[PDB]
């Protein structure tokens, strides 16, 4: 019935920084070749979406954001392959094209067309398939999961088990992945070890179940606002300190209680200053620490690179590292196997058309995750 | 026959920053408990202890510097029990102790007992076993190898194959081990892969030793002096070069030339900016880079921690990663074996006595190693 048509739907439009989503009514024009046309069932609100909002995070305006979804698929474009319409979908805000040199490599997952480094806000062939009172509209990290439907490219989706719970499985698309990953996949957390989590959100909470999962004995939470520590202890974390309660920086303090430094630290939150905390905590000859959180654009931190020289290694990645269309069937499977649970992560679960309220929610760090459902 | 007494005879002694060294007689204690003393055959000069005339390396002045070297133990004080006298030794600038939580650790070298992240300049005691003109002078590194005699630790020091040619093996006491290691041992150099090694001295050639031994299919060289290029390519370099030849920053021309950025790279050189630009020629989704130079003391370096979200791997490391007293025995083993080459690291040999020669060498960019003998 609208196979091969121009939908007009509800979406969620940023038409300027620092402004509320306006929620109007958009046109979406049919998937061209190699294009998918999803309709939205479940979509999670990611700090990264804020970060559009407030400027942090650069990408052409106005747009839709939203990255963090789960839907079923309303239609294909010519040469489509690996989904057909009927199926259960996760968007991939990192593709997986297969064919780049970074697709190919064992390790990498920051496949090279993505639309992260340079953000053009747009499906790849550089045009948008968004109309909003006559204007053309971005895409954002190919996408647009803040619509009753969104076009993405084939290489910017992935096929999910038809029996899953989008309403949950959503988190897969961004939030879940990324912490877990960062953990068990980047990091590779060890045994008996010790880990440090700065930024107990979505995110930080997914990493202390992976550093849970992945066997430390000690999993150190840090958060400026003691109201997390609940969740983090519920979901691993053995201990909560918050910076604030210190007359010492806190890296000193973490130093001490790790007799000497921890094996692991994790920036989840997206501060300069955090950053080079998370990398002074971990023991100097053979720590290491990972950058999740992203920071406010063209901003430099400083730092002694003797912190290097004496054996710590620093890295950071994006969604966990995980190649995306490969890693999120299999993850989906695990979710429907029991081997990890989603459930901690939601503290709210609101109509689509309260995405203002969710975003309030955030910013004022009453939520975890907020699931606007379509 | 000298056991048990204080030793008088030469060593080059630093009074002041930026001056030339003194050869002078010094007063060597007899070795205390857990310590050894050892007669000198060779050391080489390594930009390190230019370093510590420059200020760029700060540690405790007066002081004998010299930190590369093999010698023959003259004596052993109460409870050694790893060497005896008469037995080659090198000198560990890193120690062994064996029991922290570094030397326990698998990966770990930099043993909590080094003098490097706190200078003191002193034995393990807090004291010092040289005197001059009546003064007490500083240790360096526990080594103190520009002396005819010197006292370290046990922890400090590593029993070596009774047939080895100290005038050789002295550089696997640093520029060899650094070198070798960062490639072999810290990068994890893989087979085809292309490698980025800015800074062709000593320490650089040997990191190009270890990438070739490692079976990278290209190992670019850079330096701003195109004089080092041709041992480079002698050693296993495909290309070399020159910064001083483009108008573009040599980041963009790596990146370039290795179709979106290098494997592995390595800042041998000891400056903060080279720190930046290795990191960033690396392939931004699965690179790594090495800090193996040595920066300027106490100053901080300037980055886009963007450049570690996208997936890079940055880190540092002290003697090549290798556990020194395990490893020297077993590096020195494998070089009478033929496992490796030390002559093109060699390009000058001087006695003692010329040590001010010696560093004019170095400083001119005339030498890699120049190896003094006693
Ligand atoms: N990498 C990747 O991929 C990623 C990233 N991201 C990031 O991370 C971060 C985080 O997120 P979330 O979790 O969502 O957030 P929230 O919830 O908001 O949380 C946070 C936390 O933190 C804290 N804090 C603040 N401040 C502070 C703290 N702590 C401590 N200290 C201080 N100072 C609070 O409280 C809370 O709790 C961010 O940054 C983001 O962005 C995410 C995800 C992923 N992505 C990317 C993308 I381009 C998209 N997505
Ligand atoms: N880590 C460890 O352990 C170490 C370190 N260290 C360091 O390293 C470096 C290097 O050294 P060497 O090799 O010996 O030096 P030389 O010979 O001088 O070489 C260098 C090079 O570079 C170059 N450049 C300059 N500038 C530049 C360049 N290139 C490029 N760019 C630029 N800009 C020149 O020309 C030459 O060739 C240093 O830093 C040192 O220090 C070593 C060893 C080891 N140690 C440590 C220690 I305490 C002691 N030792
Ligand atoms: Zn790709
Ligand atoms: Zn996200
Ligand atoms: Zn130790
Ligand atoms: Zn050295």
């Amino acid at each position: 019935s609208t196979a091969g048509k121009v939908i007009k739907c509800k979406a969620a439009v940023l038409w300027e920084e620092k402004k509320p989503f306006s929620i109007e009514e958009v046109e979406v024009a049919p998937p061209k070749a190699h294009e998918v046309r999803i309709k939205m069932v479940a979509t999670g609100i990611c700090r990264s979406d804020d970060h559009v909002v407030s400027g942090t995070l650069v990408t052409p305006l106005p747009v839709i954001a939203g990255h963090e979804a789960a839907g079923i698929v309303e239609s294909i474009g010519e040469g489509v392959t690996t989904v057909r319409p009927g199926d259960k979908v996760i968007p991939l805000f990192t593709p997986q094209c297969g064919k780049c040199r970074v697709c190919k490599h064992p390790e990498g997952n920051f496949c090279l067309k993505n639309d992260l480094s340079m953000p053009r806000g747009t499906m790849q062939d550089g045009t948008s398939r968004f109309t909003c009172r006559g204007k053309p509209i971005h895409h954002f990290l190919g996408t647009s999961t803040f619509s009753q439907y969104t076009v993405v490219d084939e290489i910017s989706v992935a096929k999910i088990d038809a029996a899953s719970p989008l309403e949950k499985v959503c988190l897969i698309g961004c939030g879940f992945s990324t912490g877990y990953g960062s953990a068990v996949k980047v990091a590779k957390v060890t045994q008996g070890s010790t880990c440090a989590v700065f930024g107990l959100g979505g995110v930080g909470l997914s990493v202390i179940m992976g550093c849970k999962a992945a066997g430390a004995a000690r999993i150190i939470g840090v958060d400026i606002n003691k109201d997390k520590f609940a969740k983090a202890k519920e979901v691993g974390a053995t201990e909560c300190v918050n910076p604030q309660d210190y007359k010492k920086p806190i890296q000193e303090v973490l130093t001490e209680m790790s007799n000497g430094g921890v094996d692991f630290s994790f920036e989840v939150i997206g501060r300069l200053d955090t950053m080079v905390t998370a990398l002074s905590c971990c023991q100097e000859a053979y720590g290491v620490s990972v950058i999740v959180g992203v920071p406010p654009d063209s901003q430099n931190l400083s730092m002694n690179p003797m912190l290097l020289l004496s054996g710590r290694t620093w890295k950071g990645a994006i969604f966990g590292g995980f190649k995306s269309k490969d890693s999120v069937p299999k993850l989906v499977a695990d979710f429907m196997a029991k081997k990890f649970a989603l459930d901690p992560l939601i503290t709210h679960v609101l109509p689509f058309e309260k995405i203002n309220e969710g975003f309030d929610l955030l910013r004022s760090g009453e939520s975890i995750r907020t699931i606007l459902t379509f």
